[PDB]
Parts: C-alpha cells; sequence; structure tokens
C-alpha cells in the first residue's frame, strides 16, 4: 500500500476490506450541519511531562515517538471517558499548499494535518487499544502557510537525518505545547485510521484552530523520500487520504 497510482487509496479496499466501512475516516465538516453538544466538556490536554524519544521515517510519514509507559503526556475531558496517552505524532501534506489535510471544512483544503495519536491506557498497550470502539482518540490540527511555527523548527531541521524509509535519530527534549493553536474548540465523530489497517477504533477531535507554518517550513516536509537508501526517488508528498462517507454518523461541535 501507498499513495501512488498502482497503490493509493482506491485500491486499499482489496488488502482491507474494512476500507469501505461504516465509520471511515477522513470526513467532510459541514460547519452547518455540525451539532452543538452543550454536553460536551473542555479538552484537557496535559503534555507538560511529555517526554520524547525519537524520530522516524516509516515509509509514509515522519513519527515523532513518545515514552508511552507512564502518564506522561495526556489527553482526558472532551468526549472521551477516561485517560488517553500520548504514542506519536506525524502529519500528511501535500505537494502544493492548495492540499494534504485528511479532513475538509466545507470542502476547504488547508496545506498539511497534524495527527497527536492517544491510546486509552484502560487497554494497556497501543496494540489491544487499536481493537477497541474506544480504543484511540487523535488530536487533529490544520496547518496553513503563513508565518512561521517557531516550535515547529526543531522537527524541520532534523528532516534532513530522515530523508529515507527506514531512518530515525533520537529526538529527546521535544515539547509538542508548542505545536497547539490558542483555542481549543473542536468537531468529534467517531471514526477511522486514515492509513491501513484504517481500523475503526478512533474517536476524532479536530481543532477549528488552525495553525500557520511558513513555506519554507513545509517545503521541508516535501523533501522526503517513501523510498529507501539507494532507490529510485520517490517524493513524499500528498500522502492524504479522499474524504469517506459520513453514513448517518453527526459531527458534534464544542461551540
Ligand atoms: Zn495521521
Amino acid at each position: 500500500w501507498g499513495y501512488g497510482k498502482h497503490n493509493g487509496p482506491e485500491h486499499w479496499h482489496k488488502d482491507f476490506p474494512i476500507a469501505k466501512g461504516e465509520r471511515q475516516s477522513p470526513v467532510d465538516i459541514d460547519t452547518h450541519t455540525a451539532k452543538y453538544d452543550p454536553s460536551l466538556k473542555p479538552l484537557s490536554v496535559s503534555y507538560d511531562q511529555a517526554t520524547s524519544l525519537r524520530i522516524l521515517n516509516n515509509g509514509h510519514a515522519f513519527n515523532v515517538e513518545f515514552d508511552d509507559s507512564q502518564d506522561k503526556a495526556v489527553l482526558k475531558g472532551g468526549p472521551l471517558d477516561g485517560t488517553y496517552r500520548l504514542i506519536q505524532f506525524h502529519f500528511h501534506w501535500g505537494s502544493l499548499d492548495g492540499q494534504g489535510s485528511e479532513h475538509t471544512v466545507d470542502k476547504k483544503k488547508y496545506a498539511a494535518e497534524l495527527h497527536l495519536v492517544h491510546w486509552n491506557t484502560k487497554y494497556g498497550d497501543f496494540g489491544k487499544a487499536v481493537q477497541q470502539p474506544d480504543g484511540l482518540a487523535v488530536l487533529g490540527i490544520f496547518l496553513k502557510v503563513g508565518s512561521a511555527k517557531p516550535g515547529l523548527q526543531k522537527v524541520v531541521d532534523v528532516l534532513d537525518s530522515i530523508k529515507t524509509k527506514g531512518k530515525s535519530a533520537d529526538f529527546t527534549n521535544f515539547d509538542p505545547r508548542g505545536l497547539l493553536p490558542e483555542s481549543l474548540d473542536y468537531w468529534t465523530y467517531p471514526g477511522s485510521l486514515v492509513t491501513p489497517p484504517l481500523l475503526e477504533c478512533v474517536t476524532w477531535i479536530v481543532l477549528k484552530e488552525p495553525i500557520s507554518v511558513s513555506s519554507e517550513q513545509v517545503l521541508k516536509f516535501r523533501k522526503l523520500n517513501f523510498n529507501g537508501e539507494g532507490e529510485p526517488e520517490e517524493l513524499m508528498v500528498d500522502n492524504w487520504r479522499p474524504a469517506q462517507p459520513l453514513k448517518n454518523r453527526q459531527i458534534k461541535a464544542s461551540f
């Protein structure tokens, strides 16, 4: 599987039948249709104690991994029940500024989208969590081209080091708080992972307010390779999936 012409998203259903399931992601967020839910509690993001370990290129993106052996970086409140632990964060981007995000707002596409992946600690390990309907909680944040995001530069500068698939580099003392927008207003719905196994275990939390990055920042993203070292170079661009049918599901708003 990949994002090419012959292994792209339109082909995933052959290996992952769940691809045409009932609670597939990403989706278009219709802001006129979204339901203002007053019973929705404020998000609780506790990342002061976050411990970043490394960064790796897994051939479909780059993942910043965290120490999830303890309740160090957690997400709670909002639509969630219990505590979710941050395990990694990554992005989906485009070849142009006009595309890249997974989720769309009123059909509008952003330059990229940041996914903060958390797993429900009642299940003991990520592996068990991915087997539950309430297994994961993913924080999605839109990225728009404008002014530079200072907080994101440490990640941009390390990309040289993990240009190809399978490369990883030590990445300690990275503070994820630098990537958050000012407001934590959000939309939420029941969905799935946006890449294979495309397991329908995620509670989606998409922030309303996008963060801005400079053209130079997002450009460095586009210099990445899908391919392994000493293979024909394939730039890592457009690692996003077409929006899926909401199919009855309802998108709730905290605002
Ligand atoms: Zn993602």
